[PDB]
């Protein structure tokens, strides 16, 4: 049940479905395996806050593995971005729980992310940034 997930593709913004190249290419910038692991997790995951376990980034990736040895594969991260706007939600059994804009904007972050205004999706008082 892969309809807004796979098609997401149209879903994303402008220059949305252009960061989703970057965005997760520097997840696995300098990659041997060319996919992301449990390694690179707590690289992002300080970039948008967030000090988890060595052991727990398992969960937010099995949930999103496709060989089973803790990582994900490149399209199970575009979907992961689509189904976090309407799925905030998805680890359930954690301290917390991760978003999809606060990757983006801790990625890359700097090309443009308003052109349809996705950081709208949490309105609520933030930071001057
Ligand atoms: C490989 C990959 C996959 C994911 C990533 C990034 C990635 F690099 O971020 C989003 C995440 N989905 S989630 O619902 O936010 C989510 C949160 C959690 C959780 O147990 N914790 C919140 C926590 C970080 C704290 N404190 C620990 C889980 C299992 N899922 C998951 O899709």
């Amino acid at each position: 049940g892969d309809d807004i997930y796979k098609a997401a593709v149209e879903q994303l913004t402008e220059e949305q479905k252009n960061e989703f190249k970057a965005a997760f290419d520097i997840f696995v910038l300098g990659a041997e395996d060319g996919c992301i692991s449990t390694k690179e997790l707590g690289k992002v995951m300080r970039m948008l806050g967030q000090n988890p376990t060595p052991e727990e980034l398992q969960e937010m990736i099995d949930e999103v593995d496709e060989d089973g040895s803790g990582t994900v594969d490149f399209d199970e991260f575009l979907v992961m971005m689509v189904r976090c706007m309407k799925d905030d939600s998805k680890g359930a059994g954690a301290g917390v729980r991760i978003s999809a804009d606060a990757m983006m904007q801790a990625l890359l972050g700097a090309r443009a992310k308003e052109s349809l205004d996705l950081r709208a999706h949490l309105k609520q008082v933030k930071k001057e940034d």
